């Protein structure tokens, strides 16, 4: 589906591409040395705030403000690598509204982080 | 020729202490990293409210994530976190799905999903960290 996430002009690192269906939400990054950390990997800042927007943003199709959000990391990405980011809408309720996003690496499959969040309608 | 689910019915069986409040639950299906179970919410698994309680909704996560743990190549907890979209009520059957996402020298991590045996619906969702001491 076609547009793109043009929420992306002044904290904002879209350097992110896409694929749109309903409660759900491909997107994709290369990670560049602005994106990474001390050592290489991009951290679960840029991660973070990653899990964020395109959840809220692939909310805005179906926005609210955050209310409780959480990150596991379980893989590093490298300097040089192209990761994928999925997003799913779980829930969507009256006042809250549930996502769930997941980032693999796209080369390898294997999954980075996987994180859940909710936000606030209203 | 691999009777894991049979298998870990009956480990399961003798093992269920606290774990021991989770006897109504059957498991349905034991793969080396997918794991199904069933529960019919009961009464004593209840809330202040009649759907399903917040700590057995957890245990459940703990525990049978932790069932999950045993079929590869068992822990302890590192840190869990678990999000509530949907009350389960009595006489509702659920089912119990868990995801070992992750391998490890020393930490294994899994997800987990309650969900409405007849809706298909969601409830609960949790995912669990733990240490492989």
């Amino acid at each position: 589906k076609v547009m793109f996430k043009v929420p992306g002009f002044d904290v904002l690192e879209k350097v992110t591409l896409v694929s749109a269906a309903p409660e759900k939400l491909i997107c994709e990054m290369k990670v560049e040395e602005q994106h990474t950390n001390k050592l290489g990997t991009l951290h679960g800042g840029l991660t973070a705030t990653l899990v964020d927007s395109i959840s809220t943003m692939a909310l805005m199709c179906t926005p609210g403000v955050s209310v409780d959000m959480n990150i596991t990391y379980m893989s590093p990405a490298k300097i040089g690598e192209e990761i994928v980011i999925t997003a799913h809408i779980l829930k969507q309720g009256k006042t809250l509204a549930f996502a769930s996003v997941d980032l693999t690496n796209k080369t390898t499959g294997k999954l980075i982080a996987q994180g859940r969040h909710t936000k606030h309608l209203g």
